[PDB]
């Protein structure tokens, strides 16, 4: 022999030979996507599906065996949520999540990331990870931060990117290469309350400005498939929405790629955004707006079959749908080869040694040092003879307590999409203890032969009751704070490992206040009030609120969810057995009503504050110590003027004025000083890591194209506005750490 | 003649006449409205300005003075703000802000209320107030929500349709109408971080929705001026927004009134905008985008004048405003009588007793019972002697002897009763010492006068808010004070009753003071804890600008009481409520958050959101748009809707039951919404569309007709179109907008 199964045949003509001997129900099957968990036989044999996710190792087997029975015998495509690691493959590498990978401002790595991952992904069968998160974390109440690469979107296309190119390889015959998802397309991540999905008031040149860039990016890269937004914009769920699905993505930005909705979008239309009275118009809505995949919404099936029966949508329709998938199944060869799991090459490739490498040099670049008041590294930094280190020159015998509720939670460490995070009913104990090293596993490693390392719980986070289940906040627990103080006043260094948790996390899950929940706060009070020294860890998913007795502790670490070797670099950063290189992606606000709290705020604003609070953030964008001292000095713009197609050019001169090396990330924002519209006081566009040894000093060079020094002007045009500019570079975007140096384009 | 002078020549000749007569300097003039605290006599001489604000007593007559010595003696329009009565003359009646206003939703009352405003203020020489406002208080975090109707487009509708009507009494021929201004057109209220005029993130669909609609319907009614927002939405802030100038206001609805900008809108373009590069590019902007007074932009005088020299604009440009301008001073007779201030007018009428009856009815009609664990009526409630209504209460039967301990830094505070844009709140520099201080009642007052000769009220400030440092100076939030607390709780104590009256005060509310965190500042929850831990029943009185957090045991007292700014009858008021002299009858109109992070808490949220709570906060609002308690207890039944067929020139008509199982009479207010089940685009779960005041003796019941237009259940549609869509509704009838106090109907448009 039949053309379709010739792979001498042209893709076009196989295709146009399968669709025309395809029945219609068999037709509107390609175009769903059904949850695996319900059951594999009825979703492939009475359903017809053209792919499955949440597939589980043994029904990706079945799921072969199904196909085999069917009709046609197209094969499917089997998709996962592959999220910072193979999340839901029991024994998978698993990493910091995107919000801690963000931290190491290193693409090249980030693209290890993903290539492993796709690695490993490859392995168990599954063709098409929905990864990576493009969504911009501008709402620090939402619960699904932690998916994000922060607050800034040159930053998030710059790692986005490199998630696209290390999931797809040398491309659709690459067989370590998975298909990569741009999702969640596009602002989501920006709702009424920071709630899941509530109504995005964003109008089209807000969308332009701040949530498009990064997927104009991975469009541009050849990203193979987009999934469209769970949430109604400007009254119009991205179902169905026109302008951004036909003017945007098909037709300015040329993208030739595959679509799938968001779980249930086509449902949720009639029973949760009300827009639809039933599900054959909502189906023939989705149809008409171009959609390819329908994501579970079993509904769809006889909903469209109905729609075209009735004369709503033209068969045409469905058949311009099926056309690309079955374009791109074929391109996959999946006809030829299937890709089956492999047993052998699963025990060969999946949490190999060189993953678990890639893991530890992400968590480790990824910890952020917030404050040191010099208690950090502890007793002046160890040595080693990997392995234990040795007790250092002057401190023969310490004792670490270790505590607080996110200490030895290794659940909890590795974060929502991951393991029992609850999306894969296949996992009850998650992954294997064994893999992770929790905060407390590390430093019982690392400690030295002569010091002693304790343990106390300190607190508890919370309980779930009946109203699914709601959040009650653990009570005051002055035994628990007792035993956790013993352990304190017995030590010479205490560290508090405090933050949230997965049912204050992801979907369905934002939150109000952003504070430490249940007994945390009490704890932190109680350990800081023992004069011993206090290192606040923060194993969260998000950006918390942190009570000033965190404020007043010795040193406070950000881990965001460090991932399965979190531990070690936990331990490693507070013995200095590492120096910190992490630099915040992300604001942190002091209450969730300071927000706006990012860095690139829009300007206009009668007064610098409100009456009650400041709106300094607590920590800000590109924030983070080393262990040393960094000099900026002596910033230069090399040739001032510059026409349209130039290139900025700059010079900065750093200087290690302190005793220990230092990994340093060089920001570069651009302030544009007039604008023809309202516009952020300043936006990233550029970075670079130096190394710096002791005493050592560097001029180093800097450039921005002229070409990137844009704006969104009143018709939605993304172009360089001829006038003056100023280039602000230093370690932060703190605008007192920042030098400045104007610079002017001319038409 | 000379033409412009002959009152026989009609008004466009006139305007022609005096036209041509103009230096190109002087037609500039005439768009400015200058600061007259800066000084008339260069304002007026050599601007040869069009208008002023914000001038003292003194400054009007020496403004009259020099217009005389001018070449052309054009009149000048004096214009103020005179935002809750006449904010700043010495003396005159201050109502409650318009927030509290909103809570009684009596657009009647509020008419009354803006009826004697005008008078009083034409008896001072302005022209021209610049209110009402008709900004939607949707983010608590705004400084300026006390200055709103509240969080409902439709309530503010009603209300700022009043205030416009009395207002501007029978038009511009009236001595006692003043030119209204709508304002501040359109999106002001909510901004990013509800900072103050930060950038609006609002598209033209929201702005459709939420914002425009008390717009166009004072404009339909024929509102005499509309005031341009300080914001930049979308990129474009409005002085410059074609869009909503051009397409919506003047095309649209075909406004034909005049434009004014805020407070220097032009100049905020260079310096706070950074979106012109200078003055004079600034101002040709202005010129073209339609506008008409230039408000507090001194230098668009030099940057206009400039402009025309270079081209970027041309001189008939200036003409066309200047028409505008002229033409509204001609109608308004200014050429013949300038409408001087009138000293003896001015004795007649500002302050009269019949303006004093106005402000102690809507006083007592906008304080929102919210809690009440039938500690109130305090004794079970009192009487006044027989025939005599003003004087004390009598003691009540088994009660000879109560003492009543009035606590709390609002308790005796007489200029954060007044509230923003009143008295010595800063906007005006010639009343440093406020209002007179016999003219406010405060809590403490209402008390000592109301309560029985045998009963005695004691007092103790218990807390403080706030002192002010040096970097405008900083807020520093009152440290705790044992000994003060300490005085209150031995008050408390040795009382029968407390009666803590808490809020905000001048330095956490208004322009260029949005809150973070909506809670009480200063010693005042820990006031709070200590006087409910004493064991003598509280009642906490809630004077502030805008709903904030009560801490826990605001939620433990016996009652709370929200009062908003009462105006200068509100502490009478507040007294009548607690000794039961009179019935609660306020309904909230604005929703109460239970922290920052909560909002949205109003009540016509847009459908869609995955879940229903915040994993660490319910989204239930401490208390609803509608919610208020009364004295008794009233009974909702069998809501029906009348009729099958319903089209688009039709009129939904339904009955409702109500009856007073209590022992109390009351004033209900039944309360209308309109919910539309299935939208083509994503819409508000419900909207308030019609209400109705019920009064209802104990027992009695009444069934009650209600209305609403089929053409009033619209929704702004995909293509920016304000429409009915066929299809079914739900009528939802109660007390309030809980959707456990509502009964429901359904309903059928046709088509
Ligand atoms: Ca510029
Ligand atoms: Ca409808």
């Amino acid at each position: 022999t039949l053309p379709y199964l010739d792979p001498a045949v042209p893709v076009a003509d196989r295709v146009e030979d399968l669709l025309a001997r395809m029945t219609l129900p068999e037709k509107v099957g390609q175009m769903l996507q059904l949850d695996a968990r319900d059951g594999v036989g009825p979703a492939v044999l009475e359903k017809h599906a053209g792919s499955l996710l949440h597939t589980s190792p043994e029904n990706v087997l079945a799921a072969h065996e199904l196909t085999g029975r069917t009709r046609l015998r197209i094969p499917l495509l089997l998709a996962e949520d592959c999220i910072h690691g193979h999340s839901f493959w029991v024994g998978a590498t698993i990493f910091p999540t995107q919000l801690g990978m963000a931290a190491t401002w290193d693409p090249a790595l980030v693209e290890q990331v993903a290539h492993a991952t796709a690695v490993e992904v490859a392995a168990t069968g599954v063709h098409w990870t929905f990864s990576p998160v493009l969504c911009i974390a501008r709402d620090l109440r939402w619960g699904r931060v932690d998916e994000t690469f922060g607050e800034d979107p040159f930053l998030i296309g710059e790692l986005a990117s490199a998630m696209v190119r290390g999931y797809q390889g040398d491309g659709l015959s690459d067989p370590t290469g998975i298909l990569a998802t741009a999702k969640h397309f596009a602002g989501y991540s920006e709702t009424q309350g920071g709630r899941d999905a509530s109504e995005a008031d964003i109008s089209q040149r807000k969308l332009r400005s701040w949530f498009l860039p990064p997927f104009e990016r991975v469009a541009r890269e050849g990203c193979a498939t987009f999934m469209l937004g769970y949430q109604s914009m400007d009254g119009v769920p991205v179902t169905v929405n026109g302008w951004l699905l036909d003017d945007v993505l098909r037709g300015e930005w040329g993208y030739t790629g595959t679509l799938v909705t968001d779980w249930d979008n086509v449902g949720r239309m009639v029973w949760e955004q009300h827009i639809q009275p039933d599900y054959v118009h909502a189906s023939a809505a989705a149809v008409r707006a171009g959609n390819d995949m329908v994501m579970t919404t079993p509904r769809f099936f006889e909903g469209a079959l109905e729609a075209v029966d009735r004369g709503l949508v033209e068969e045409a329709a469905i058949d311009a749908a099926v056309r690309r998938i079955l374009t791109l199944k074929f391109r996959l060869g999946l006809f030829e080869d299937p890709r089956r799991p492999d047993v052998a090459r699963q025990q060969a490739v999946i949490a190999s040694a060189e993953h678990a490498a890639v893991n530890l040099e992400v968590a480790r670049r990824s910890l952020v040092l917030l404050t040191n008041d010099g208690t950090l590294p502890f007793a002046g930094g160890l040595d080693r003879a990997d392995g234990r280190a040795l007790a250092p020159a002057g401190a023969p015998a310490r004792t670490i307590a270790v505590v607080g509720p996110n200490a030895d939670d290794d659940h909890t460490q590795l974060g929502d999409w991951a393991g029992a995070s609850g999306q894969a009913d296949w996992l009850p104990d998650g992954h294997p203890r064994e893999m992770t090293t929790t905060v407390l596993d590390g430093f019982r490693a690392l400690a030295p032969e002569g010091w002693a390392v304790t343990h106390a719980r300190g607190a508890d986070i919370l309980t779930l009751a009946p109203d699914p289940q709601v959040v009650v906040p653990a009570a005051p627990d002055d035994a628990l704070i007792a035993e956790a103080v013993a352990a304190a006043r017995d030590a010479d260094l205490a560290v508090a490992v405090v933050g949230d948790r997965i049912e204050l996390v992801g979907e369905g899950r934002s939150t109000a206040t952003l504070e430490l929940v249940g007994g945390q706060v009490a704890l932190l009070d109680a350990l800081v009030a023992t004069g011993t020294p206090v290192v606040v860890v923060v194993v969260a998913s998000k950006p918390l609120v942190l009570p000033p007795s965190a404020h007043a502790a010795a040193a406070v670490v950000w881990a965001a969810n460090p991932g399965m070797r979190g531990g070690q670099a936990v331990a490693e950063l507070v013995l200095g057995l590492i120096e910190p290189e992490g630099r915040l992606p992300i604001s942190f606000a002091r209450h969730a009503g300071q927000q706006p709290t990012y860095y690139n705020v829009v300007r206009g604003q009668h007064g610098v504050r409100y009456a009650d609070l400041t709106q300094s953030p607590a920590f800000a964008f590109g924030e983070g110590l080393s262990y040393t001292t960094v000099e900026y000095a002596d910033l230069r713009v090399l040739g001032t003027e510059h026409g349209p197609d130039d290139v900025v050019r700059a010079e900065v001169t750093l200087t290690n004025t302190g005793s220990r090396p230092v990994r340093e990330t060089v920001q570069v924002y651009v302030s544009d000083t007039v604008t023809s519209v309202t516009w952020a006081e300043k936006e990233l566009k550029a970075y670079r890591k130096v190394d710096l040894a002791p005493g050592e000093s560097a001029t180093v060079g800097l450039e921005v194209p002229v070409a990137d020094c844009t704006l969104v002007d009143a018709h939605g045009r993304r172009v360089v506005e001829p006038g003056e500019f100023e280039l602000r570079v230093g370690p932060s975007s703190r605008e007192d750490a920042l030098l400045r140096a104007s610079f002017t384009v001319a038409g």
